């Protein structure tokens, strides 16, 4: 699969899986006080649209928001997934680098999940635009790339503390909001996975193989340490300004043997040695030897301090 999921563990402790048990009427919002705007993006089962929420939250501010919903294509299994996402997001609590849940409309019509809106779009395209610009005729700095890396590492650290796995860590799934601050969220339902060649067919599913840890690919094992590997690939995308992972290499038998054998992409053009060390660490074949997101956060902080010390 490729959706957020609370797993069982006991640093962090799983007292309960929000998925089981019905939903908390604690997030209900007036389906009327919502004016649908432009369609931010759409997928196979649903879509997410921009909108204005009148009187949302304590501060009755009329802030801009994003609204996810299903399509005709969505059946039962599809409806459950949306409710489950809702249940997970209502249980995770808020964080500055997560696309936070703001409300929902589960009565008097189709289910609508309201979350924060990210005015600048996804990171991958932001990166690709700057790089294209590099062949000059706003210019990202090492600090800029470090911040993106930190913000995401912080979001992932938060998820990990809640025993929540992401499963689709990639630059395409990193959004940029005010101040160009990065945020992560479950965007599967609005992801056109069936027609995105980055998602390889595995019979009963479509998986982002180039971003997946070996154990997840070969043993269907998904843990927080699997997400760490994926984060390593994300770092490579960030510091190469958006090149596709394993450039020119197709996903087939050869590929699997390569990753299985310990093959690792080369250091990206804009990554300092220290940052490539993070990538290499994240790509340890043995999950237990990979760093935790907090360890990544603290190391990244050190790189930001030294960079500043340098000015
Ligand atoms: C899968 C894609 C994720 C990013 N995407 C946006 C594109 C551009 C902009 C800037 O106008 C914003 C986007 N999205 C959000 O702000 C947002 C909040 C929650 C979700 C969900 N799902 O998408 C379209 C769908």
């Amino acid at each position: 699969q490729v959706r957020w999921k609370i797993i069982e563990s006991y640093n962090s402790y799983t007292f309960i899986d929000p998925t089981q048990l019905p939903y908390n009427e604690k997030w209900e919002f007036p389906r009327n006080n919502l004016q649908f705007g432009k369609t931010l993006g759409a997928g196979a089962f649903g879509k997410v649209v921009e909108a204005t929420a009148f009187g949302l939250g304590k501060e009755d501010a009329v802030l801009k928001v994003a609204v996810k919903m299903l399509k005709s294509t969505a059946h039962a299994d599809e409806k459950e997934a949306l409710m489950s996402e809702l249940k997970i997001m209502s249980h995770l609590g808020q964080h500055e680098n997560i696309v936070n849940l703001l409300g929902a409309c589960t009565h008097g019509g189709p289910v609508l999940v309201i979350t924060e809106y990210c005015c600048y779009g996804d990171l991958l395209n932001f990166l690709r635009r700057k790089s294209r610009v590099l062949e000059t005729d706003s210019t990202a700095s090492t600090r800029d790339l470090l911040h993106f890396s930190s913000q995401v590492a912080q979001g992932m650290a938060f998820l990990a503390s809640k025993n929540c796995i992401h499963r689709d860590v990639a630059a395409r799934n990193v959004l940029l909001t005010n101040g160009h601050v990065a945020k992560i969220g479950d965007f599967g339902l609005a992801r056109d996975i069936m027609n995105d060649s980055n998602y390889i067919v595995k019979g009963n599913a479509r998986l982002p193989v180039k971003w997946m840890a070996p154990e997840s690919i070969f043993d269907c094992v998904y843990t927080v340490q699997s997400d760490v590997w994926s984060y390593g690939i994300l770092l490579w995308e960030i510091f190469s300004l958006g090149l596709n992972p394993y450039p020119g290499i197709l996903v087939n038998s050869k590929f699997y043997k390569l990753v299985k054998d310990g093959y690792q992409m080369a250091q990206p053009a804009f990554a300092p040695k220290n940052i490539y060390s993070i990538m290499q660490a994240c790509w340890a074949l043995e999950p237990t030897h990979r760093p935790t997101f907090q360890q990544i956060c603290s190391f990244l902080q050190e790189q930001a301090q030294e960079d500043r010390r340098e000015r």
